[PDB]
């Protein structure tokens, strides 16, 4: 259907580093795995990113809730694009969040 990208962040480490990304994610951002794995997703943010929206994801992750926000992101080459991002918490049977999964859609239309 729509062209989306998928990533997995590890919530067992304190700053939710990305541990897996689909091919589309590298193709869309221009970054390779050597610059994506082990890092927090926020490197895709830049000057025009709305901090009110960034705030919503920071809070949702801290509370372990799903969240869906519209962010201005930037490719490796500096060019911007509109990222419709949905984060989902993945809990273990004991309620603890283990991973956050993210679906990212380039909605620049
Ligand atoms: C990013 N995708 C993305 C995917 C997952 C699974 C998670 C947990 C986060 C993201 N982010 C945001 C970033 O990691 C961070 O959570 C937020 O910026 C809020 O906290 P900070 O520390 O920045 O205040 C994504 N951010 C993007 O800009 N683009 C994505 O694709």
């Amino acid at each position: 259907g729509l062209r989306h990208t998928f990533v997995v962040a590890d919530a067992t480490l304190p700053d939710c580093p990305l541990v897996y990304a689909s091919e589309g994610f590298y193709a869309m951002t221009g970054y390779g795995p050597d610059e994506v794995l082990g890092h927090n997703c926020r490197f895709l943010q830049g000057e025009g990113t709305d901090p009110k929206e960034v705030q919503k994801i920071r809070d949702a992750i801290k509370k372990g809730e799903a969240c869906s926000v519209r962010l201005l992101n930037y490719r490796k080459d500096g060019t911007p694009f509109w990222n419709l991002l949905t984060v989902t918490p993945i809990k273990t049977p004991d309620g603890r969040v283990s991973k956050f999964v993210g679906v990212q859609v380039d909605v620049t239309s």
